[PDB]
């Protein structure tokens, strides 16, 4: 309600201790609080975690209470709910490992949990489909600016961690600061009168670009007719598939990504072009840097080593080894029985389609979702220049085996924000599946050389 007038007081910390490695971490635990006065589901709460030096008046890792790295991850998968994390939760979904490592690496970490696609309110009314979720996480950062005085650590630092359609969160967070679309929701909700714009980003395979990513799974799996996750495709399928693939070349080159020299990335009516180099290339990097520590990079086929060197890749040979996960389309299924079709369902419609391809041919009485919407949640829509409510930092990966989402998808925004100016550091890690926090250490080696 309105009596709860969302102000942190950091008496609530109440002191805890976790190992990491061989030692005991101290810190501090604020749980269960709401962050907005008009909540509509019990998971709408954040958790708030603190190194026990800051309210020690001490350091930790050059940080102090005042300037420490706001870590703000979430548990969102599958467009599902994310509970509040917790360094000593032990159910699923959790990230309980990184939040250990964070405490002891002197990051302040704000967990909020977010309403997702199978959330219902009190009365059994759906509550949590787009764009439930990215209103939520804005809120929670809302919570925390407005806190600055208040909450342990520096709110002009905060850099959100996901994975998944978590990291597609993040992702999102970082691309829309700020943005009026979102005033609405926000308001209603009762959130924070404060900025949503953040510091950085930190994205593991983000699941985004949902209307264009049918086109690019099928760009990147054509000609493979088997899927694994399993079936054999369809005639239909197949016939979805060419098309699908013809169509994301038209996608592809009306971007007008660059690459370093200048020129214009594209690729031509088969789908081959100075693009699909750029992919080749991250691909035969990612594989360098395995090889180059005593991997044995011929697990998957293609690749082409000369004396101590990945010299070339044949990509369809790699894709076929990899092997396709999803059918046809990927995402906006004909039958509206995919995670996505239900994230753009509504409190009326339990899903929906969110492209002119699938509702043209849908399989079942469907509507589609609102293009301000669909456009809305894509964190591209938001990267077309060079604006100040768009995060300057961004570090991206996506594992060069995870199958999830076609590689274009996530080397797309890695590009646009190169071309447009933003701080990006970006991998395809080798032999990785879907699959976030794998590389902490490197993660908080970026984040420190943004913030000490």
């Amino acid at each position: 309600s309105m009596s709860n007038r969302l102000i942190f007081d950091a008496d609530w910390l109440v002191p805890e201790q976790v190992q990491v490695a061989g030692q005991a971490i101290q810190y501090y635990a604020a749980r269960n609080i709401q962050y907005v006065q008009h909540p509509v589901a019990a998971i709408q709460v954040l958790n708030v975690f603190v190194p026990a030096a800051y309210l020690h008046g001490s350091s930790v890792n050059g940080y102090q209470r005042a300037t420490a790295p706001i870590l703000m991850p979430n548990t969102v998968g599958g467009y599902l709910p994310g509970p509040a994390d917790d360094p000593q939760r032990v159910t699923w979904p959790t990230n309980a490992g990184t939040i250990q490592q964070a405490l002891k690496r002197g990051y302040v970490v704000v967990a909020a949990g977010i309403r997702g696609r199978t959330t219902v309110d009190k009365s059994g009314q759906r509550v949590g489909q787009a764009p439930a979720f990215i209103v939520d996480m804005k809120a929670a950062i809302r919570y925390v600016k407005y806190n600055q005085g208040r909450l342990p650590g520096d709110a002009n630092r905060i850099i959100t961690n996901g994975t998944s359609a978590g990291g597609a969160t993040s992702a999102l967070a970082g691309a829309s600061g700020n943005s009026a679309y979102f005033e609405p929701a926000l308001t209603a909700l009762g959130a924070a009168p404060a900025t949503d714009d953040i510091f950085a980003v930190s994205a593991y395979c983000p699941i985004h670009n949902l209307e264009h990513a049918d086109m690019a799974y099928e760009w990147q799996f054509n000609g493979i007719n088997d899927w694994h996750r399993s079936g054999q495709l369809t005639v239909e399928e197949q016939a979805l598939s060419l098309a699908l693939k013809a169509q994301f070349s038209t996608y592809l080159n009306q971007l007008k990504l660059t690459a370093s020299d200048g020129t214009h990335l594209t690729l031509n009516e088969a789908g081959m072009g100075s693009f699909r180099d750029v992919v080749r290339q991250l691909l035969i990097s990612s594989a360098q840097t395995a090889f180059d520590q005593g991997t044995d990079i011929h697990k998957y086929a293609g690749f082409v080593v000369t004396g101590n060197q990945v010299t070339d890749l044949d990509l369809s040979a790699y894709l076929k080894s990899l092997t396709r996960m999803k059918a046809v389309p990927a995402f906006d299924q004909l039958d509206l029985t995919s995670p996505e079709n239900n994230l753009f369902g509504d409190a009326t419609a339990k899903a929906k389609h969110f492209t002119a391809l699938a509702q043209t041919r849908s399989t079942v009485t469907a509507q589609l979702a609102d293009a301000e919407l669909i456009q809305a949640i894509n964190p591209l829509s938001y990267l077309t220049t060079t604006s100040s409510q768009v995060a300057k930092h961004w570090r991206i990966r996506h594992g060069a085996a995870d199958r999830d989402t076609s590689f274009a998808i996530p080397i797309i925004l890695a590009i646009m924000l190169e071309n447009h100016g933003y701080g990006i550091d970006f991998a395809l890690p080798w032999d990785i599946p879907h699959s976030g926090d794998y590389d902490l250490g490197d993660l908080f080696s970026w984040i420190d050389g943004l913030c000490q």
